[PDB]
Formats: C-alpha cells, structure tokens, sequence
RNA sequence: GAAACUUAAAACCGUGUUGCACUGCAACCCGGAAUUCUUGCACGUCG
C-alpha cells in the first residue's frame, strides 16, 4: 500500500453466466456446430489455404 | 616778368592632385516554471 493512497482487492465469483458485450455479433456463414460444440475458426486462415 | 604735360607705350604672368598606410572590431544560450485533464455499466423492452 502507501501512506497516502489505501488499495483493496475486489473479487466477484459469478454464480450464473456473465455477458459483457463488445458491439459484435456473429452471422451462421462464419461457425459450424459439431453436436454440442460449435467451433470458430480464423476468418483468414480458411480462406488463404482454398485456392 | 607775361608764354610751351619726366610725357607716350607695358597683364605680377607661366608650371603644380590636400596626396600616401588604416577591418565599427573583440566577449554574450530567446533561457527558467506548467499532466490534454475532470464526470459516464454496450444497455433496456418480450401474446
């Protein structure tokens, strides 16, 4: 600490699911499920490598 | 004694640099102080 400025330490355990969300939103022609799973891909890598 | 100009003519003139050498020069910070800072949940509503 310092004799001036007294910190603490704040720490939140979530007990449901937490969304923070970031102004982004993710169409269908981008991830493809596999059973429960759903896989998101590099944008970029799938296509450099399709001739 | 009464009567007849020591007069006439003649430039104080000719030639000649107020000229020769000489740095308005030497030394000197446009420098010292100053937060592009203060407030703000990527969120609300579901026959």
């Amino acid at each position: 600490m310092n004799t001036y400025l007294k910190p603490f330490e704040l720490t939140l355990r979530c007990l449901g699911p937490v969304f923070i969300g970031s102004g982004e939103k993710r169409t269908s022609k981008e991830y493809h499920v596999e059973g429960d799973r759903v896989y998101f891909p590099d944008m970029e890598l799938l296509y450099a490598d399709i001739p």
